[PDB]
């Protein structure tokens, strides 16, 4: 379908990569049994944990363990002594004394280039890490950041990474999407800077202990990277690039490139759905309502050999909020960030691509959006509207900038009629949600146990930090409306996300339910960046049932 | 000690009821095999649930629960009284039902007066409760509310309740503790209405299935109505009348007559415990700082059959809070609600009342609160300035209104010393818990997993919610000052609770510690009075280990 | 309300206040009520079952007793407050008490009291008044649609 | 009694000119039918109606006394000075109009020196008054503010006006009055611009139309002025100049000087006329509580001759008013301008001088004023607190910046007990009189029909514009608290003058009572000086009874 | 300090500071005070911030 364009400067297509320099990247991983790196490569990097514990005063960790005698900062040497003498006989002469006065509290680094065996340069490097076994994803992130840091140096086609910290497989996973994540750079929308050149990396070794435990997680990494990085992608595009109609197109292709079954429904056929609710959002907008329906199909690989779980995964794909006629003009309102407010369709998306690569299977997966903007106009929805949703239910509409939950009812009522198991709805829904848990940890709310048990296991593994919050029933009383049904927004209580999660609880019948509310964490702040947050967490929760 | 006046008409007590209507109250509870009430009786109270059939056409039935056909709206059945109140020609029109327009939503009592074998009008009546067994604390508290609104007729001396619903047993206690809050009101700063007269119920007969279950909780009813209406009395005391020297005065005349140890501590001895945070905040206030110290000690029943758990409770304690420097002048600051910000106080000294009642056994429990304000003046502490704690640690104070997470570093570096198992400290300390959790759920955060789920665990049975929040390690370099050893607020971090408890986790080294944040559910703003929250579930929290 | 110019359960205004604790003898308000049945028809008439009535504004106090046949009717009695000081805020308080009983499907006669003193434009407004209370909106629910005829 | 000071160079006093130029000036009136004025004279004024011309299309005349008229700017006629002038120099060189460019709307002034039968050049003027009979208060204060700004010029010894308008002898008085108020500069606080010199007038001559009956107004005006005078001086003087103490002074010495009973009361009299309310806001100065209590006792002149009326004038008299701890931080909020907060004192104590000096017969006047500061400090009294008044009322303070109604229930309460026939309170109470009536009129409330005509009926002579507002009791129970007898403000009513007097009719018992609202009418805003706004109403009130 | 280190030649520099603080109490001076400066003028306190 064709972008309109009010001039003809206006952009037709969301530019995408999808080829990145990690689909050329050698990856292999080695067990740390034999090394046989330093024969020229341009970098090579050491993980190192914090040796001491239970002291102060340059390596305070609290005190619980002995807090005695530290005399000159730990209580013992607290210096850190590296194994992994490097198979050369000659790089081995440096494990003597570098002693490493980095300390690797977390973070920093210490680059530096010594001779190898010839006069070339091999940019050794040591990586802090922290306290011996308190590695967490915060950690692996910090410890990402700054590795990449050294790798924007183009002098190194070959990079050697060494664990000396004992991690888990999933957490040594979730460490290469990360590091793929922060080196890959987006230059869709530059000037200058634009040309990629060769500087990127060609090797990848990662010498770790018990390797063979390890290798298998190599395929997932770079899938998952991909997913994370397509979705960081369509959130990083601007409005003017990503609308309604040129994301239902950047869907078509997805879907065409991984073979899944394509569905755009039109305002025509959502008018005969009954598709009020997200109709009135979308009114007020230049591009036409766009309504994603994806589908993978697992390869039934028996007959009976499980229960075929169908899932229905929506987003919410607000590719522009800008608050209708409840304007978003007080301070602190992100209106020039309300390009993100597509984070959710983003994640189910970058899902989608991860699904039909992967192909799991005995599962049947609906990937929804209901797509639209929510513009200021004279076509435009006005607070106090009423509306019908497609099951029925009117709704007072007391703010126009509640507009996510509207299309996500609709989506709720239209995934419900599909048949599925589960329903699992992601969504950068409330600004509220910045004072509840900030920016580290997304919020799931539900209606059934089991389901939300499952999201949070499947957060542990893919280490996408969630946290269960509750549906609270006492304020249900409060989307009371005189003339309709329900209104959209409460009357007299601000816990904004539990009354949204209200609100879409009564669009679901008889169906197990969860939402993931990620209007915290989807953008990082401090770096100006999306992060692609949902993506492996949607992925682990559908290959895990 | 003596309350500092300005002028001689300011007030030098706290007015403390000690001695309820409900004193005097003659409870008993039978089992609904014989009733024999409404015979030469005053009032009659049925409970009965509603009767919402498969789906509702026009009764708002929900879920496709195995059926969706709802004909005749939710006309799966009709409301009938299926027990017959021994009063042989009254228990006739009990087996006829008269119904006429009941259908017991929630609340929605119906009062009548029919009359007896004598022309005495019994003033029978009908409450609702709610679907069979979807009965939760909330449905308790509306029919309570619904209950109360009967018993404000002086023409009862005599109530019966017949409870025709199936409730726990810890429901059934927290709705006689529900049922005398809400019918006991507040008089002491009236001036007309003010001498209660001999209007009050002198018998309260209680007809429940299998009573004997039940009829061990009425004691325990009693003392956790007074504990809650005793900590409801000091937080709606305003701050003329309730300062920290009249708070002072109030702990130390419970102490003597529930017989705990008292002990508290001024100025001076809290000079040589270097406690300069605390001070810092009540430096600019007319009264002086009192640091509250009770102990109950149990008797020891076993020397070794079992360890004497020790426990800390510590309350926020800040009789008026206006902000410092950082003055509530902001919209929606609610600075006239500020007198409620000793309510963790309130209901440290509530349990202390419930556990001196009680006398559990092989326990000791410190109830320790630091009193002050936070006042604006000439010698009060100013934004920017450098505090140390009594663990030697300095803060930057870069706001005067988060104040309340300064005295609790100081009450938990002294509560450490005394050598306890456990500290839980209880604090009204984020206005956004209103933005999180709301106004009917407490947020509990920790450093132990165990001490958590023992408060759950016992927030599950005194019926005070409480929901598990996360302390996210991510946020903790926000607190890192430039200068000082921490700041005491965060810098571009909005999650305020999780930052505050990160703060109050540096002050304990190696103890089990759980914080359970009751902003949001202290006061009941619709009713306009304060909830008493906490109470019972410290109390309940205390009487299980 | 029966008294005037007291202070133990009300406000007064000094318009004499000599005592009157619980009015003190402002008395009771007792009803000249012509009501022809005799069970529920003669407490609600010269005998006393007012018990803790105390008409300040709505508070109401319904009851369903059976007068004299069977069939309890469900007499009622609302408050309007002092005995000439009636005015529209008094009279819209009055009819939003009133169709609060009304609600019950179980009447579809009812029968109205005053014995009150009003004008016949402030009869007339709480006749308009109680007819804006009774009525409600329901075109724009979905369900509550198809209004039931127990009016 | 002696003002505290917190440095040696605080004032003690309060500056006052008890000695105006107009002391000096001779007035005369004289009819018109003889004027022979400019033989020998030194500035000369006409005062001069737009002459009638049609439906102006040259200036647009309003509304239709013709359709159109057909006029344009020369409808009817032009203007032309036809009574009188003495020496025939000049006399004759406005005879021949002499006009050409005056067109006298409102204002308008041409000031211009002629020689006439000397080189002496007598400065002859023309200035406009409107419309031949829509002659107003506005009109005539406009036209005096044309008429001092010609009075600048030290030229001028003596002064002859001549009024060729018809005017009534209230508004002839008012004329004089508001040439006086405007006349006259304040210049106590200047350092230059002190000494004031010679250049004033020494002889005011008016020419009007059947001078006999205007001649007997000069007095009148005269006593006016200067009460008017003293009200502005007290309103204008800062508040390190104007506190309780300098205030209660002041009053002192005003009493002494119009032989009245001059009374203060002390907060230790105050304490045991259990004045809590009016105590609790002035708890937080610097400054004690002063309650001034002058006594005017006329001459019985008969003994049955009338009824001795007994009146009580109260005004505000808080002479800061920075909101306590609901600080005017908000925009718009004039905290600079918060000295004029004792306009209704000052009006009371101007109108006190009025009757000193004219000294009516038959009446009783008693006024009252309790003066304080509203201050922030660690003595302040906090939202929330319960205070009781001197009436047995507790009242719960839910906004300390509503500081004005509790002084004022305190004062009313201590009036009734006096036993007067009538009480007018006069205060700047509300910040919403300036968007209901703005800054012209000033809104009376009142429980007296009769009394709230006698006070439109002194409006109307006095030329202070008043307007009668209403009582709404439905907002009453808006002011209804949980825990004492009123809340000071209201729950959700912004109707905040109408809610201000609710509240103090319920310190009224059994008396006529009324209440002037001048928070609006007492600053002149473009001017930035006082209007000395209520003397002028409360003397005519107090001289007609 | 850098000056009384230094030590130039043929130069006399003064150093002043007038040290206070701008605290709320009720000894504060108000918005609308006139305070009169050394030299005699006199200045209406239209802001207590400035
Ligand atoms: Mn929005
Ligand atoms: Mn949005
Ligand atoms: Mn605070
Ligand atoms: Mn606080
Ligand atoms: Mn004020
Ligand atoms: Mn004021
Ligand atoms: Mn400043």
């Amino acid at each position: 379908t064709t972008v309109p364009q009010v001039v003809s400067l206006d952009p037709t297509t969301i530019p995408i990569d999808y080829h990145t320099p990690i689909d050329d990247l050698s990856i292999e991983v080695k067990d740390i049994s034999a090394e046989a790196c330093p024969a020229d490569e341009g970098l090579i990097v050491f993980l190192l944990n914090s040796a001491p514990k239970h002291s102060s005063s340059g390596g305070s960790g609290g005190n619980g363990g002995s807090a005695g005698s530290s005399g000159n900062g730990e209580g013992g040497a607290q210096i850190k002594i590296n194994s992994s003498v490097k198979d050369n006989t000659i790089n081995e002469f440096l494990k003597e004394g570098n002693m490493e006065n980095f300390t690797g509290k977390l973070g920093t680094s210490k680059s530096f280039y010594i001779a190898n065996d010839q006069k070339k340069y091999v940019s050794l490097a040591y990586v802090g890490c922290g306290p011996a076994n308190e590695e967490t994803e915060l950690e692996i992130r910090k410890v990402a950041y700054a590795l990449v840091t050294l790798l924007h140096d183009s002098k190194h086609k070959k990079v050697s990474i060494i664990f000396e910290i004992k991690i888990e497989e999933a957490l040594f996973r979730f460490f290469l999407e990360h590091l793929f994540y922060e080196y890959v750079t987006d230059e869709r929308f530059k000037s200058a800077d634009k040309s990629t050149e060769t500087d990127f990396i060609k090797n990848l070794s990662l010498h770790i202990a018990n390797a063979d435990a390890y290798k298998g997680q190599i395929d997932k990494a770079r899938v998952y990277f991909y997913g994370t990085y397509y979705a960081a992608q369509l959130i990083a595009a601007p409005s003017n690039y990503c609308n309604p109609v040129s994301l239902s197109n950047a869907a078509v292709e997805l879907a065409q490139k991984v073979n899944l079954e394509c569905k755009i429904l039109d305002v025509k056929e959502l008018e005969e759905l009954k598709m009020g609710a997200y109709l009135s959002v979308g009114k007020g907008s230049m591009y036409p309502n766009k309504f994603i329906h994806l589908t993978y199909k697992g390869a039934q690989t028996g007959a009976s050999q499980n229960e075929k779980k169908k899932i229905a995964l929506i987003g919410k794909g607000i590719t522009f909020d800008s608050g209708g006629y409840n304007l978003k003009a007080a301070p602190g309102s992100m209106i020039d960030l309300m390009k993100f407010d597509m984070s959710g369709c983003a994640a189910v998306l970058g899902c989608a691509y991860c699904i039909g690569t992967i192909k799991p299977d005995n599962v049947e997966v609906h990937f929804l959006s209901a797509v639209c903007e929510n513009m200021v106009s004279k076509n435009s929805y006005r607070p106090g509207d009423i509306i019908t949703a497609s099951n029925g239910k009117t709704i007072e509409v007391g703010n126009t900038d509640a507009e996510g939950r509207l299309t996500l009812a609709d989506a709720l009522v239209y995934a419900e009629k599909l048949g599925v198991d589960y329903i699992v709805d992601i969504a950068t829904l409330t600004g509220a949600m910045l004072y509840s848990l900030g920016t580290s940890y997304a919020g799931v709310f539900g209606n059934n146990d089991q389901l939300i048990n499952k999201i949070l296991s499947s957060s542990k593994t893919s280490n996408e930090p969630v946290w269960w919050l509750p549906i609270i029933n006492e304020y249900r009383s409060s989307l009371n409306s005189k003339y309709a049904d329900l209104n959209n927004i409460s009357s007299s209580v601000k816990a904004s996300s539990v009354v949204a999660s209200l609100f879409l609880k009564e669009f679901i019948e008889n169906t197990p339910w969860a939402h993931i509310d990620i209007a915290g964490v989807s953008w990082n702040f401090k770096a100006r960046k999306p992060k692609g947050f949902g993506v492996r967490l949607l992925t682990e929760f559908v290959l895990n049932d």
